[PDB]
RNA sequence: GAUCUUCGGAUCACUUUGGUCAAAUUGAAACGAUACAGAGAAGAUUAGCAUGGCCCCUGCACAAGGAUGACACUGCGACAUUGAGAGAAAAC
């Protein structure tokens, strides 16, 4: 994961992104520091958001709009740079909008069913539209 | 939303919430100190091992320690009464 001055330079395309990487990385910090308001689950939620959102944001440079080299991403997916198994799962039908794994697995619910965010919103009702207990989700739906 | 399909639709995915319990005087234990006595075996000093269980404490322990760990160590009536006398009463 953490370079080093003297380790084998990143492919051609990295210098262009990596500012971007280095703030979710301060981002990443500040969500690790800040304390309070929430249960002993909901304060774990925005780590889930926002790795979820870095590791959208390399699927997207990859996958949407080609900018960046397949050796550079295969280096990002090495370097723990994004998540493979989560992209993996995005690169397949009716998991566009996945959240997070958690929410997918069902080993980890209390009566082995997925989590909530998964309905689609036209089968749920208005009452029980709420955000998810594991990462806040409103609605991973690929429908919604 | 993605995929086809022929603009009828079909696929793909489908119900979270570990809860000694809501932001700490009034439902997670066990006591400090001061004041009283104040260290087992029939004189006196003192080795200990046990017995009993709604007494425990330290210990990983079925070792061993905590004053021999402490408390306790007693005691009574399935006695039948007649053996007799005396004054009374009721009776030989
Ligand atoms: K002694
Ligand atoms: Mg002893
Ligand atoms: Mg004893
Ligand atoms: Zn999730
Ligand atoms: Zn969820
Ligand atoms: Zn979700």
């Amino acid at each position: 994961r953490l370079r080093t001055s003297r380790t084998k330079r990143p492919p051609d395309g990295f210098d262009e992104i990596e500012p971007t990487l280095i703030e979710f990385q301060d981002r990443m910090r500040q969500i690790e520091n800040t304390m309070g308001k929430g249960t002993k689950t909901e304060m774990l939620a925005p780590i889930f958001q926002l790795h979820h959102q870095r590791s959208r944001y390399i699927y997207d440079l990859y996958y949407k709009r080609e900018a960046i080299s397949t050796e550079l991403y295969n280096w990002l997916l090495k370097q723990n740079y994004a998540d493979g198994n989560l992209i993996a799962k995005w690169k397949k039908p009716g998991y566009e909008k996945l959240c997070c794994l958690r929410c997918i697995q069902t080993a980890e619910s209390k009566f082995g069913s997925t989590c909530i965010c998964r309905v689609p919103k036209s089968k749920l009702d208005k009452d029980q539209r709420v955000r998810c207990t594991h990462c806040g989700c409103n609605g991973c739906a690929s429908c919604d």
